[PDB]
């Protein structure tokens, strides 16, 4: 019965479009453990940017998430088959733009919505206005 | 045994002292019930300043908030004995700066503490920088 879903990102800066993402991923299912994992300092600058927050920080914010169960932080840049057999995942719950194409054809990913406009630096625009 | 706890405030832009103290709040006592009391635009403004977001925002953000139960949204700026018996609330759960003055002389004020260095705006001065 119990589904073990798992939704990996930066997690910069949290904010309500991360928070309903999480929410989605946790009610794919009837009963779910919901493991986030929270990509590294080094490889988010490596490959997406500068991050604001620590992998500390951004980490410590996500406990406090009432969807979230698990954290495994870091996390690998890269999902692999070796790491979904390791931690049991049975879904990959993330944005759908193709990196994810070996997770679909395997039915093991689960797309889930961005919520726009809602951005911790939206908001910092609002201010600026 | 079940305790009532109720914390209230604006809220704005939730960051991670917010959320410790809602920890703090919820784990008070074992068994406690956490009812967060967000306060109204106008009021706000009146009283302490410029909200960035809307009580609907205010509030939304707090539901996915791991240890509120119960949010009342709006909240009275002043809470009240009367408010108090309406909801069956055994302590007032907030910051110790006096307007908690009855509070604490009827046993029902648990100080909480705030975090330091770590707003929303705070991590705003970090990217300019
Ligand atoms: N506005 C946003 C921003 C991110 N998200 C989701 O939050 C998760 C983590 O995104 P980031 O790695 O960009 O922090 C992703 O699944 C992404 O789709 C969202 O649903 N809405
Ligand atoms: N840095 C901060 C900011 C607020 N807080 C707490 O969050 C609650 C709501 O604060 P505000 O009304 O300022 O949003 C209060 O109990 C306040 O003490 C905190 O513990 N640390």
């Amino acid at each position: 019965k119990n589904v073990v879903i798992y939704a990996d990102g930066v997690y910069d800066m949290l904010h309500l479009g991360h928070m309903k993402q999480l929410e989605q991923a946790k009610k794919l299912f009837e009963n779910t453990t919901l493991i986030v994992g929270v990509t590294s300092d080094n490889e988010t600058k490596l490959f997406k940017g500068q991050v604001v927050q620590t992998l500390e920080e951004r980490t410590e914010t996500l406990k406090h998430i009432r969807w979230v169960d698990e954290i495994i932080s870091p996390c690998p840049w890269v999902v692999t088959p070796e790491f979904l057999e390791k931690y049991k995942i049975d879904y990959v719950a993330h944005d759908d733009i193709d990196i994810y194409a070996w997770l679909k054809r395997a039915g093991k990913f689960k797309a889930t919505q961005r919520t726009e406009g809602v951005s911790t630096t939206d908001l910092i625009v609002r201010i600026l206005k």
